[PDB]
This record gives C-alpha cells, structure tokens and sequence, in this order.
C-alpha cells in the first residue's frame, strides 16, 4: 500500500462518457469544474435554487436530478448525507440502466445500506481530503487534493478504472491516491472526525478554556494560549510530524507536551474512543444521525444553539475582529 | 481588557536607549532586526559561534554577553529558558546597573525565581504569540504577530511604557497587544501548551491513531483521518471559531462531533487538566524540567528516542516524501 500518481491511471474510463453531477455545492462545483477544465462531459442535476442558479450561470446544461440521471452514464451524488436516501429513491433509482456506474464521496450511505444500488450498476467512491473550494483551488494553482479511492460492487469490470479516472480528472492524482474499501473509508473517516478531528480536538480544547477561566485567568488570554495559537502548532505537525512541531516549541514546552500529554489523555480516554469506534461498527451511531434528521434534527437543533453561546465562541469572536 | 494598538503606545520609551538582544536564535534575529528597521540602537551579545558572526556579518555591533550587557539601558534575554539562569549569573548580573531595564520573551524564569534582577532594575516583558522566522517576516510585509505585554518589577516608572514600546518596534502593536503578568502569562502558556496544544494534542492524535491500528485498519489510511486533515480544521477554527469549522464538515462529521467529543474528553479529562494546572501553579513542574536540565537530561532524553520510535511518525514521514 503506496500513493498512486496519475501515471497509475492506466485507462481513461471517463472517456465518451457524460457526467451528471447530483448538487452543485461545496463538492459538487468543485468535482464539476474541475472535470470540465479536464476535458470531460459534465452536467448538473439539482432542485431549484441558489445551485440550480449559480450552475445555469456557470455554463452547465442544468436539469432535474431525475433528467440529469436520466442522460448520463456515470451519476456523482453530491447531496448532503441525510438527504442522499430519499433523493436517490425518487429521482435517481428509476433513472438508472445496466452498465451505469454511480459516485459518492463518502461512503456513509452505501456502507450502511441506507441505499442498495442494483447489481448490474457500478459503485465508486472518488473521497478527496479536503473541502469543495481547496479541490477547485488547488485544481486551478496547478495541483490538487489527495483522496482516497473504493469499488463497493463492480458490474462492469470497469468501476476501479472509472474511479481513478474520476480521481486524476477532479486533479487528485497530481497529488497522490490512496485505495481502500467502502468499510474502511466509511468507519475510519466517521472515527477520526468523531474522536480526534472534530469532536475530540473541539472538546479538548474546551475543557482547557474552561479549567483556566473557572481557576480565574482572563479568557482573552485563554483563548490565546488553547486555540489561537493552534495553528501554527498543527501547521508544524502537517509538514514535519511530531518531530518537527517539537524542535521548533521550547525546550520547556516541550518537556511539558511529553510529561502532560500522557496525564491528560489517559488509557480511560483510549477506551473512551474504542467505545466511539464499536458505536460507529455496529451502526448505532449511523441510526441516531439519520433518526435526528427523521425526527426533524431536534438534537443537532439543541446542539447547535449550545454551541453558539459557548463563552470561547464569544470571548473568540470579539478577539478575531479585533484582528484583522 | 482588549488588544491595545500602536495608538496606545503613549510613550516612545526606547528613545535614546542603547538596546543589547541576548542571544542571536529565531527570536533574537527577530526582535534584534525589527527594531533596527523600526529606528532604535541594537547591538547583540552572545557566545562565540555561528549566531556571533551571523549577526557580524549583518552588520551588528556584536560583543561578549558581558561586553553588551555592559553598554546597553535596555537588555532582552533571548536565550533557551534553562540557560538564561547560569547566564545571568555569571554575566549579566554583574554588569548591570540602577535604572536599566531587563526583559524576556517568556516569564518562567523570572515567575519561579530562578533568576532575581535588583530592585533598582526594571523587569519586562513582550511575548509574541508566534516563533522568531513569523515575528520577523510579517514585519517586513507591513504588519506583524500580536503579543503579550507585562511587567514584573518597575523601578523608574518606566517600564511599562518600554514593554508597550518594544512591542512596537516589532510590529506587534500593528496587530493587537494584550497587557498580562508575569504570573499568567507563565502560568497560562505552560498550561496551554502541557494540556491542550502540544501534549493534549499529540496525545489524542496518537490515541486515536492506536485505536485504529490496534483494531486493524491500515497506518497509512489512519494517518490522513487523524492527522493529515487536521490542518485544514484548525485553520478554520482559527479564522471563525468553531462555528465556522463546524460549518464546512459534512453534516456526519458535525454530527458526530457534537455527539463523541463529549464521550472522549469526559469530567474526568477535566480533572485531569486541573491536577496538570496545579503542577504549573505549585512550582512541581517547573522544578522538574530545571531538575532533569541539571540531571542531564535524561527524562527528555528518553522521550526523544521514544517519539522518534513511533508508528504514525515512521508512516507520516514516508506519506509526507510521498507528497511533495
Ligand atoms: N464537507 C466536506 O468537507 C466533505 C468532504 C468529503 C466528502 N464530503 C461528502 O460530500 C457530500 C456533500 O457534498 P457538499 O459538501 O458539496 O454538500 P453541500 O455543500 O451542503 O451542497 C449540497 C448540494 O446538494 C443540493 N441539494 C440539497 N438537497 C437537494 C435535493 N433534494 N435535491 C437536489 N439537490 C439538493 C443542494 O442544493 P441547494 O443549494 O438548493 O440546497 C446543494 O447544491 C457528502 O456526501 C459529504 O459526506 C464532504
Ligand atoms: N519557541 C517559541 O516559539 C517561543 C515563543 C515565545 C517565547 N519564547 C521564549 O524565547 C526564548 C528562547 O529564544 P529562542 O526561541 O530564540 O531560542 P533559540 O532559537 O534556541 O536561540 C538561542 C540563542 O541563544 C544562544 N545561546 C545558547 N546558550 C548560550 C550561552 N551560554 N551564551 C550565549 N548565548 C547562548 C544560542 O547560541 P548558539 O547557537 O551558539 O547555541 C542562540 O543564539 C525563551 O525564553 C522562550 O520561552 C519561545
Ligand atoms: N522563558
């Protein structure tokens, strides 16, 4: 298992084929216009809206998402997680015909069976590592986004193919390509979001805001010393690894990273995360996200209003504006 | 309070100072070159070696620590925390007299006493938040890294206007100046760094990162979900908080970030920080690193071999000559 480049993209699958992207969004104008600058035949699938809008304007032929279905070969669903299912039942299922091959960029859906694509259709995954506007930008300054590819079912012999050429199309083979399984990407990806990314580091990093403002320091100096000053930490860390963030810190910071760290995150906290791990294997947490937006989203309602009092989200605000 | 700005510094203090920089390293060259620009009369003391003769060949007035000591109103320690102690000891002490000002860029030493500047001395303190090569370029691009500002002792009455004043002449009043102590400052800046940005940090990284090798998906693929993306992440918390990050992540991600943060980083996380905390406030910690200085290093010794020994170190460093 090594990265794999653009020489490794031995059949352009794409060719002679038209292209309905499903959205046109963060990933859907980036996967679009990237294919488009790339040479291939691309078309837009939404509702009606600011995307519809901004896709007509664009210069994409602009249909439905059932029409766009219905004209193309290889079909990329770039709708938001919790409305894939019902958008693929309505529209897209009755669109589809053997031989055609379906997209996503991540493999929550497909994994847990949310949708069942029929056996004589393909399954690919072209999962890019960053946000929409990097893969378009990045795409345009010359190079791209690393990303990761999978087969979850092959009816043609050519769904590997067609991923990696969605891949070197959208500019990631520039970069570098990693395969994988649609399991993998899927629990991985929900696991390092969940437990480090997203959820832990945002945890992490309220806790400690918390600690020093509840013993009494300012939190304007707080919010310097737990999460202004992160960047230039995790930038270290992303070029150069642990090795290199930890020459270029104190050696008094340093001392202090290798004989705290461990008393902070405990053994505890690694069950903590094999507990998030067995909930994201088992399907439970997949059940609770898709039963909240079911049920109207009442938990990511009380969650995001939680969010936006947090006195960090304050005290950061005023701070970022008086910061050019 | 809030940032202060280059309109708040009300005196230009450093007029007519003789200004010696201790120590030539990324801070030193950046404090030493930023004032020169910025108008005022540097010198630089430091031991013999390629930071004396780099900064000969630029064009500084460069002596012994004690030949600069000596000439200098104005004296700013820029070297590593556990040598400033035997340096100033042996020379700078001697070579100071009534009415000069000492300052640093850090305040352990001072904080826990190790070093103890007369009463008829000044004692002050600007502190960016950035490392030497940031302080010096921003500079020279207009602008600048924003910074702390304290003072320890005030002898002349002065000494506050010559904080806020050496904080202009290096471009930090052009972004934002926080007015601390020395107690919080170092207080708060060991915490930070020991719980959250570099020993929290790196912790949970590698908790994660062993949760999914142990149970068993391959390194390469976990490097990218728990480390790799993390920049993009931070560099959005960074811009616009968590809000902002928050929304830029699919809404899995934000889901499961609300939902496991809180399972990972738990009460007890908390009681965890606030036992590291206390160790920062009781002198515990401090008189640790000075005691493993004086040992020989040896606990930061075998931390050292035992991070270079790491798994995600070892698959990062390949993946990172794998991406340009
Ligand atoms: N966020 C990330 O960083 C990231 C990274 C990798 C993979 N992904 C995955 O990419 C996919 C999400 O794509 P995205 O980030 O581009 O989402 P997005 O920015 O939120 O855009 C969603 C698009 O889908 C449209 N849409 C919503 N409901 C629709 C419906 N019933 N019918 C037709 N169109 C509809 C939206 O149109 P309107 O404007 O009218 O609402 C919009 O154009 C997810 O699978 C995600 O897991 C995300
Ligand atoms: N790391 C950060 O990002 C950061 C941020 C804010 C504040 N600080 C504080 O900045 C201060 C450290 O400065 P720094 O980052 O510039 O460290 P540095 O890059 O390692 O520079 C050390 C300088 O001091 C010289 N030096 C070492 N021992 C000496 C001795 N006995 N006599 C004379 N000179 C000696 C060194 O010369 P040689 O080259 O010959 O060894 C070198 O020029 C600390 O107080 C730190 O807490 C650091
Ligand atoms: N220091």
């Amino acid at each position: 298992v090594q990265m794999e480049y653009e020489k490794d993209v031995k059949v352009a699958a794409l060719d002679g084929k038209k292209i309905a992207v499903i959205g046109y969004g963060s990933q859907g104008h980036a996967h679009a216009q990237n294919l488009r600058d790339s040479g291939r035949d691309v078309i837009i699938g939404v509702r009606p809206g600011k995307s519809f809008d901004k896709a007509k304007e664009d210069g994409f032929d602009t249909y439905t998402v059932a029409e766009a279905t219905k004209l193309a070969d290889v079909i990329m669903i770039l709708a938001p997680d919790e409305i894939q299912q019902e958008l693929y039942e309505a529209e897209i299922a009755p669109n589809l015909e053997a031989g055609n091959a379906v997209g996503f960029a991540h493999g929550f859906n497909i994994h847990f069976e949310f949708i069942k694509v029929p056996a004589d259709v393909d399954v690919f995954m072209c999962a890019p590592k960053g946000p929409g506007h990097l893969v378009r930008r990045t795409y345009e300054e010359g190079f791209g986004v690393p990303a990761l590819y999978a087969v979850y079912q092959d009816a043609t012999g050519n769904a590997k193919n067609i991923a990696m050429d969605w891949c070197k199309g959208v500019g990631a083979a520039r970069v570098g390509l990693l395969e994988t399984t649609y399991k993998e990407e899927t629990e991985e990806g929900l696991f390092g979001e969940q437990a480090v990314l997203c959820g832990g580091l945002t945890a992490l990093i309220e806790a400690g805001f918390e600690v020093l403002t509840e013993a009494g320091y300012a939190p304007e100096l707080a919010y310097f010393e737990v999460l202004h000053e992160m960047k230039l930490i995790v930038d270290l860390i992303y070029e150069g690894g642990f090795k290199k963030m930890r020459q270029s810190i104190s050696n008094t910071a340093e001392y202090g990273d290798y004989v705290s760290g461990p008393r902070v995150i405990t053994e505890q906290v690694k069950e903590n995360m094999k507990a998030v791990l067995a909930d994201i294997q088992n399907g439970k947490f997949a059940n609770d996200f898709v039963n909240d937006y079911k049920a109207g989203r009442p938990k990511l309602t009380a969650y995001r209003e939680q969010a936006a009092n947090l006195e960090i989200e304050k005290v950061g605000a005023e701070l970022r504006k008086a910061m050019p």
